[PDB]
């Protein structure tokens, strides 16, 4: 029947925490084999907003819309890594593909949450062009660090933001 938004956010946060843990584990596996010297970034990745000062009902549609968009970008990047990241990263399977499938599940859950709560849906956006292949094997490894680290941060701020917002529902 009418969903309880608090319970729905609780459920969504639990699944986000699961994906956060998977992402953290894969990032540490990657650093064990290919250590990183510096925080790595990629221009094609979303800029994370890190909103959590004061969040309430008015902000919920926007937070969820932005999360959906960000997670879809991370999915594109994860798929790109698996296909074109270079042989150096074949060792990250099958875990990277499992992460991809779980990200898909969370994306489905977010669209359903928005539908059941009758929240305004984003306009069908123009899909981003293909990602260029890495310019080198080490460039591909740095991109993997950037992708897993950025996904981790996105999921951490989603957990934080959604739980804070829930306190005002
Ligand atoms: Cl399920």
């Amino acid at each position: 029947g009418s969903p309880d938004p608090r319970a729905e956010l609780d459920s969504t946060v639990l699944l986000t925490r699961s994906l956060l843990a998977d992402t953290r584990q894969l990032a540490a596996q990657l650093r064990d084999k290919f250590p990183a010297d510096g925080d790595h970034n990629l221009d094609s990745l979303p800029t994370l907003a890190m909103s959590a000062g004061a969040l309430g009902a008015l902000q919920l549609p926007g937070v969820l819309t932005r999360l959906r968009a960000d997670l879809l970008s991370y999915l594109r990047h994860v798929q790109w890594l698996r296909r074109a990241g270079g042989s150096s990263l074949k060792t990250l399977e099958p875990e990277l593909g499992t992460l991809q499938a779980r990200l898909d599940r969370l994306l489905r859950r977010l669209q359903l949450l928005m539908s059941r709560l009758a929240l305004p849906q984003p306009p069908p956006d123009p899909p981003a062009p293909p990602l260029a292949p890495p310019s080198s094997a080490w460039g591909g490894i740095r991109a993997a660090h950037a992708i897993l680290g950025g996904l981790h941060l996105t999921l951490d701020w989603a957990v934080r933001g959604l739980l804070l917002l829930k306190t005002r529902l």
